[PDB]
């Protein structure tokens, strides 16, 4: 109908849905080694990281190494291009040599921070230094310049409303529909296996295909995932449910489709909304939301009053959770955002109940809020991971 | 097994397994309300409720007693038509009228307090009379007027020392009085059960949640039933023993297994209380008598297995930790429906300690669990201060 925010909200789907191989953390840190271009890698004789990142570094899968935490990351940006930016990890042979190498010389150091990622000296005596800082990946020592959008667009995008994304998903562009198949095909070529398949029923298939998805991105595979802001496992949690539902149901095209791109235009409402970092898993909770609008829309079409009784389920059933860092175990708590939805769709909560919002935009601004409250909690979860 | 240990297990299990009515803390503003004794509660002109942070969350929305009505301004109109001497009871037997629940409506300010549970009334009258009534600390306590009500740290520590073999080998030698506490804790909760509340099957998953979720909402609704409560959390009680009696229900009907894993369940849940010394924010009901839950469905279908429990409780600690404890509310059943679920998934898979916040065994995932708890602090303050609107 209207053409603002047409524009808008395609612009910001433009923006938002990107593809991400496995976690973007490894990813950073192997750009920041190979901008720090050691000619031998084998002549080394230096790495800070924030709380978070160390955090989501530690037991995390690095693309092409098969192996988990920052030394794949470090070996694997050693065996890299700076030209591959986050795809660093691309076309490398890892060398089991280089990894006991770097072991000994690799000292590791965290900070109380946002996002920092400095960096290594060689047997001639000469030094290299990089450095990566901001929440936006800007690089300040190497300076190559190469994801942001301006203020306004993102205000602007914050003043819609869930009856301007029903309008939006059914007056789609045909780039828009591309991008929703494509993002479903990225996401659903997670899936290899089972992980969490305990019944037949169609709960049990969508827990079943979240968690082989996200254990797939997780255990370190060279294959990408469709993700909205930067947050591979958000978009999963956010489109995985709906597919799983679809294929428990009646097989549909055109309604998949509408559903998961309601899901992600809500899943970056949220991730709008919740401005602030935190330590609360802003994952499971966005894409989750995203996910159960996405689910009622499917099963109830456009009916508002089902979409405030899903979010208002959904607030009540699971807020607030750690974000502990990614690992093979994140599936799980992916696997309870399945739960929260599902049971979203058969249960009616009073407003009164807690924190609860009145609305879809209520319970998005409680969430948020209380996501702001849980604060920073990174410092004492690394405390605990390094015992 | 040793007896020291025998006895010091008997004794905090026949101290931490109580029976409460739930609802506490519209009770403590009824009564405290009702404290004020007003002959007519129509003459008032201007109520104010001070509450705490804790007390004005966990009684925002809950359900009332023999009022059908959720909040504290029903509370309030119901300790106006009770009495005084019936202490936490002032609810039954009450005719609610609408009429005086409209008059007091235009008329209760309430104000919140950052303190211990405090619960003070001051109500004045058309004629000028001023009545003040003030309940402080614990529950049992009224101040104004002063009728004064007083609620060992040894064997919660040495309770804090013991293993999960302890808990294994206790589960072997039980008294008698034990398996009565545990079938009597099985019957209450069974009863709990009224309808259904979320069930879409006829697969054990779902017989789970659908009963723990039944039994949750009927303890939330206000209904006049007691519950089997453990630390006198009865969501917490629940929690921990309903997962494993419908785990047996869809299963093998066994009556002396689900006993002792019951047992074991609430074991591990008066542990898990028993670490957490420090107050939180966190839903402490769900974590305790959900790591209780899953000690018990690992011990069913594992067995004594030391592994498959250190397995049970890595998952559980890597898959719904710091859920936020948001007040005592309809929508608590549902936190504890996750539980069910963080529990069960806990059955099949496996997480490795290198996972998160996963600690190397049971012991250490409790110990972690617990430190995060006291980490997050209070923050009950700005949890109504979001509330309010
Ligand atoms: S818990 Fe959620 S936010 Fe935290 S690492 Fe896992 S997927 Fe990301
Ligand atoms: S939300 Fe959890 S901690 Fe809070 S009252 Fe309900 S069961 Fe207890």
């Amino acid at each position: 109908m209207d053409d603002y925010k047409r524009i808008l909200i395609t612009k910001i789907l433009k923006n938002e849905v990107t593809e991400a191989l496995g976690c973007t953390e490894v990813g950073l840190i192997g750009y920041a080694v190979s901008l720090c271009n050691i000619s031998d890698p084998f002549s080394i004789e230096e790495l800070t990281l924030n709380n978070g990142s160390f955090k989501n570094a530690y037991a995390v899968g690095v693309p092409n190494t098969k192996k988990y935490g920052i030394l794949p990351a470090v070996v694997g940006g050693l065996l890299g291009d700076h030209k591959n930016k986050l795809l660093v990890f691309n076309g490398i042979k890892y060398s089991q040599k280089l990894e006991d190498f770097i072991k000994e010389r690799l000292k590791i150091r965290v900070i109380n921070s946002p996002l920092y990622c400095g960096v290594i000296k060689d047997n001639s005596g000469n030094t290299f230094e990089s450095l990566i800082k901001d929440n936006h990946l800007n690089v300040v020592i190497p300076k190559i310049n190469n994801s942001e959008i301006n203020g306004s667009e993102k205000e602007e995008y914050k003043n819609l409303e869930l009856l301007d994304f029903l309008e939006y998903i059914d007056e789609i562009p045909e780039e828009i529909i591309q991008l929703v198949e494509k993002t479903i095909y990225t996401n659903n070529n997670l899936i290899k296996g089972d992980f969490l398949n305990f019944g037949n029923d169609c709960l049990s298939n969508m827990v079943n295909k979240t968690t082989s998805a996200c254990n797939t991105r997780m255990i370190g595979e060279n294959m990408p995932a469709m993700s909205v802001a930067k947050s591979g496992n958000m978009g999963i949690m956010a489109t995985l449910p709906i597919i799983a539902y679809d294929y428990s149901n009646e097989q549909n095209q055109e309604k998949l489709i509408k559903s998961i791109l309601l899901s992600v235009l809500v899943t970056i409402y949220a991730t709008y909304k919740s401005s602030y970092l935190s330590s609360m898993c802003g994952a499971v909770s966005k894409g989750g939301m995203g996910a159960v609008i996405g689910l009622c829309y499917y099963k109830n079409g456009k009916n508002i009053k089902k979409l405030d009784s899903a979010a208002r389920t959904f607030t009540a059933n699971l807020p607030g959770i750690i974000c502990d860092g990614g690992k093979v175990g994140c599936a799980l708590k992916l696997a309870s955002g399945c739960f929260a939805a599902y049971s979203s769709l058969f249960v009616d909560i009073s407003y009164e109940n807690g924190i609860v919002g009145k609305n879809f935009k209520e319970c998005v601004e409680n969430i948020s809020e209380i996501s702001k409250i849980m604060g920073d909690l990174d410092s004492d979860i690394v405390k605990i991971m390094s015992k």
